[PDB]
Protein backbone atom coordinates (compact mmCIF):
# COMPACT_ATOMS: atom_id res chain seq x y z
CA UNK A 1 0.00 0.00 0.00
CA UNK A 2 0.96 3.42 -0.27
CA UNK A 3 3.04 4.46 2.86
CA UNK A 4 1.12 7.11 4.49
CA UNK A 5 -1.96 4.61 4.48
CA UNK A 6 -0.32 2.35 7.04
CA UNK A 7 0.30 5.51 8.91
CA UNK A 8 -3.47 7.73 10.14
CA UNK A 9 -2.00 11.06 9.95
CA UNK A 10 0.22 10.67 6.87
CA UNK A 11 -3.25 9.72 4.91
CA UNK A 12 -5.66 12.29 6.81
CA UNK A 13 -3.15 14.66 4.88
CA UNK A 14 -3.65 12.30 1.64
CA UNK A 15 -7.09 11.37 1.43
CA UNK A 16 -6.08 9.98 -2.05
CA UNK A 17 -4.62 6.97 -0.83
CA UNK A 18 -7.36 6.02 2.26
Amino acid sequence: RDPCCYHPTCNMSNPQIC
